[PDB]
RNA sequence: AAAACUUUCAACAACGGGGUUCUCGCAUCGAUGAAGAACGCAGCGAAAUGCGAUACGUAAUGUGAAUUGCAGAAUUCCGUGAAUCAUCGAAUUGCGCCCCUUGGUAUUCCAGGGGGCAUGCCUGUUUGAGCGUCAUUU
């Protein structure tokens, strides 16, 4: 229940409490390795709503970005790639989608090491990672960028 | 896997915020449609032409079966009558009458062509009518 009030405060109208929030539990996350997972399921269960609101999942992309991961927790790995894919086909289905799809790259690129995912799965949006490419802002194509020439050197794609 | 986050600047992007009335001066009117307005007008039209809210027009006169891209009226048609018709002096498309001349089986009926005729009033010419009055054996 903590936990549940803790991370509700990341969708609060005040950026400013959302930040604390964030930061909180990037300490929590430190303080106890244990509960990383419970955590992230936290954030997620709030980011996935319906009634989500652009604040509270940029907050939420924002500090799922920030988390840590280790070579035994492809699990975490695996669960955060896939909520990343889930959000940029929630929101690609501009300036305020810009910076949700940086975030959204940046973690996808932070999680794409220690994630046993086929690659089939990126093949899927492999084309709209292109359309990031030539896209209005630019720190989005430098993302688009790597996560393109990771998914190709570990899929041996042509290049 | 070096970025995020807060704050302040800075851009860039959203979001955002003719009438009516009063006063002053000037003096210039036309039955031939002024100045000004505007739907653009035709049953359905763009230009051309025509017109003025009576708006491809209204009235009057004439002609006589159309208009035409489509639709639609019809003209009781043997004529009071269409026509984006004509003339034009001011849908009423109102209400009419008769004469002259030729033909088609022609005494009936029909078809052409031509010509007048609205009414009222004044003057004068002509023609008649009245049991109105009257003369009428040089």
């Amino acid at each position: 229940n903590l936990l549940r009030l803790g991370v509700n405060k990341i969708g609060d109208i005040d950026s400013k409490v959302s930040s604390k929030a964030s930061y909180l539990l990037l300490k929590l996350e430190q303080a106890h390795p244990n509960m990383k997972s419970i955590v992230i399921d936290a954030i997620v269960d709030i980011a996935l709503r319906p009634n989500a609101d652009y604040h509270t999942t940029y907050y939420s992309v924002i500090t799922l970005n920030q988390t840590i991961l280790k070579r035994s927790e492809d699990s975490v790995a695996n669960k955060l790639v896939k909520t990343y894919f889930t959000l940029f086909e929630k929101f690609l289905i501009d300036e305020k989608n810009s910076k949700l799809f940086s975030a959204l790259l940046t973690g996808i690129n932070r999680a794409f090491p220690f994630a046993q995912i086929p690659a089939s799965v990126y093949e899927v949006h492999m084309e709209t990672l292109f359309k990031i490419t030539h896209s209005s802002n630019f720190n989005t194509s430098i993302q688009a960028l790597v996560l393109i020439n990771q998914v190709t050197v570990k899929a041996k794609l042509n290049s």
